[PDB]
Parts: structure tokens; sequence; C-alpha cells
């Protein structure tokens, strides 16, 4: 029953995602309002704690209060230069616990400091009242995904999160082994698979070179850009309405953080939009002054606005495979992960760099690490019976 049940999980730097393999299929499960992703962000409030969609949804009223990025911070050091760099960056305190990141928030009107394992913890502990919800019973076996480059202190601090959360954590994988074990490319039989995993998220860029030899998965090389992501493409969008709007009225909303906060949630929609449409159009009602913002944007004057932040994304491409020491034509497979790599331009410049090759990207790419995690949970607890 649940002793036999298994879940995977993908604990993601913003979003997380939590599936499970059962009767031959992989179910990536639905959250309560029906997203199966789910942010990961924890809100402290004057009466609860709210975790995911909910915490997203307050960010603007609770800056100080609401936790994000903590899989930044987990497994670190309070003097790396990652977290010194990072805390410049972050509307709450972070504090030095003997020489260990917490992150310090007001919580029912007192003054509480967590370890960011405690942190994602409360994301994992969501993930898995999803899939206890979406079950009928509780279920406390999970795979846990990690980036390839996660050192032993991440890894160890992950595991510990899991622990708080109550799952019994059965392996932490690479999160590109997860999206190799998605597509199957660890059955392919006998001979070395050379797979490249594309890696295009909200706010980081990870390019994996992996190995695959009779189901051993080796690691060749790692590249990318940890602040490299699809907020970037909201932000260019944002820049451009700004200017559009003083160009419309002769008034600078840039400095109105209702205005500017409306005008980056309607961006990141209109973003979407441009996957699937060649124009999308943004209906805010009285931005600012009480001026309504109508506007429409084609796919083109996106891919100008993006046109630079796109190409960077071939530099880590070019790196990883210098490192590998391998040459394009020796990848024997290239997929996608992120949500941001649903991006046309995106797509087309990875196909072009790669002499006009498939992609694999059958399998939604915000949800293709939990689908391997989930694969590789049901094999694993067959295996323990
Ligand atoms: N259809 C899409 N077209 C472009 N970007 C997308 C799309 N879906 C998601 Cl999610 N993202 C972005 O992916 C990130 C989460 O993985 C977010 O930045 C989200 O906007």
């Amino acid at each position: 029953m649940a002793k036999a049940a298994a879940i995977g999980i993908d604990l993601g730097t913003t979003y997380s995602c939590v599936g499970v393999f059962q009767h031959g299929k992989v179910e990536i499960i639905a959250n309560d309002q029906g997203n199966r992703t789910t942010p990961s962000y924890v809100a402290f409030t004057d009466t609860e704690r709210l975790i995911g969609d909910a915490a997203k949804n307050q960010v603007a009223l609770n800056p100080q209060n609401t936790v994000f990025d903590a899989k930044r911070l987990i497994g670190r050091k309070f003097g790396d230069p990652v977290v010194q760099s990072d805390m410049k960056h972050w509307p709450f305190q972070v504090i030095n616990d003997g020489d260990k990141p917490k992150v310090q928030v007001s919580y029912k009107g007192e003054t509480k400091a967590f370890y960011p394992e405690e942190i994602s913890s409360m994301v994992l502990t969501k993930m898995k009242e999803i899939a206890e919800a979406y079950l009928g019973y509780p279920v406390t076996n999970a795979v846990i995904t990690v980036p390839a480059y996660f050192n032993d202190s991440q890894r160890q601090a992950t595991k510990d999160a899991g622990v708080i959360a109550g799952l019994n954590v059965l392996r932490i994988i690479n999160e590109p082994t997860a999206a190799a074990i998605a597509y199957g490319l660890d059955r392919t039989g006998k001979g070395e698979r050379n797979v490249l995993i594309f890696d295009l998220g909200g706010g980081t860029f990870d390019v994996s070179i992996l190995t695959i030899d009779d189901g051993i998965f080796e690691v060749k090389a790692t590249a990318g850009d940890t602040h490299l992501g699809g907020e970037d493409f909201d932000n260019r969008l944002v820049n451009h309405f700004v200017e559009e709007f003083k160009r419309k009225h002769k008034k600078d909303i840039s400095q109105n953080k209702r205005a500017v906060r409306r005008l980056r949630t309607a961006c990141e929609r209109a973003k979407r939009t441009l996957s699937s449409s060649t124009q999308a159009s943004l209906e805010i009602d009285s931005l600012f002054e009480g001026i309504d913002f109508y506007t429409s944007i084609t796919r083109a004057r996106f891919e100008e606005l993006c046109s630079d932040l796109f190409r960077s994304t071939l530099e880590p491409v070019e790196k990883a495979l210098r490192d590998a020491k391998l040459d394009k034509a020796q990848i024997h497979d290239l997929v996608l992960v992120g949500g941001s790599t649903r991006i046309p331009k995106v797509q087309k410049l990875l196909q072009d760099f790669f002499n006009g090759r498939d992609l694999n990207k059958s399998i939604n790419p915000d949800e293709a690490v939990a689908y391997g995690a989930a694969v590789q949970a049901a094999i694993l607890i067959k295996s323990t019976r």
C-alpha cells in the first residue's frame, strides 16, 4: 500500500514538482489550485505560514517575510562569496549562526530564524501533502533531485530537509540524470551514449553532459549561468513597456512599485502566450494615475528584446563540450528542461548550433525532472520490497 509507494520530487530554485509512477504511467500531481508546479516560496504572516502559490501571491505586500531561493543557500557557509553576493539582492534578512546562514523573519508577531534546510523542508512537506491528497493515503518514500554540481555538503543538507519533512529519502539523484531517465535514455542497450541536458529555468541556466554506459551514468561536464533564467526575459519586457508608457503618456512609472509589479506579472503571462502565438496582448486596468494600459507585442519584438540573452546560452554549451572533450556530432541526445525552453527562438538557436538536430521536448520541460525521479523512485521501492 503506502510502504510499496514512492514519489519523485523536483525541488527547484523557483518551482517544485511532484510525480508518482503507478499503473505503468507517470502522473505529475496537480496542487489544490490545479497547478502541476508549485512556487518554492514560504511566507510568514501575522496569522499563518503560507507555502507555494499563496506565498508567491502575497510577496508584494510582505517582501521581508517571504522566503525564496533557499536552494542558493542550502549546504553553504555564511562566509561563502556566493552567499555574501546573493544576500545583497534578497528582501529578507540572512544572519550568521556559527558560520551557517539562517533566514530571519517575523512570524505571528515574533522574530524567528530558520536554516535553509528547514525552509526547504516546508516546501518538501507541501509536495508530500499534494501527493497524499492525490493518492488517498500518506506516502513517505521519495527520490529528491539536486543539480549535478551540488557537492557532498549540499546533498547532505537536501537529504536533511527530506528527513525534517517526514520523508524516507531513497536517493538524492542529479537533475540531468532524472531528465535522461524520463526519456528512457539508459535503456538503449549496450554502448556509451552521450547526452546533453539544456536546462533553462526561472532563475538559473545549466548545461550538463552525461555518458550512459550500460545503465551507469557519468557526468562529463557541467556549465552555465546561475543568474540567467526566465525572470530576466520578463524584466526585458517590463523595460520595453515602461518606455512605451513614457512615449504614449509622457509619464515615468518605474518608481511606482505596484505599477511595476502588475506590469511584471502581466509580462510573464504575455511571454508564455508568445511561445504558442505570434502576438500577445496586455490588458491592465488603471496601471498608473488611472490610465489603462491596453497594448500588444509580437514574438519578433520579444525576440529582439531578449536577443543577446538567448545567444548567451550557447557559450556554456560550447564550454561544456570542450570540458567533456566532445565535438557536436559526438552527442547522441539533446534534452530540454525548464519552462523557458518552450521559447521557440531558444529551440531554434540550440537546434541550429547542433546542425539541425531533433530535440527531446515531448515531456513538459518543467516536469521532466520530477517525471524521471518518479520513475527512479518506483524502481528503487520495488527493489527494497
Ligand atoms: N510557455 C512558456 N514560455 C516561456 N516561458 C515559460 C513558459 N512556461 C513556463 Cl513555466 N515558462 C517559464 O519557465 C520558468 C519556470 O520553469 C518561468 O520563468 C516561467 O515564466
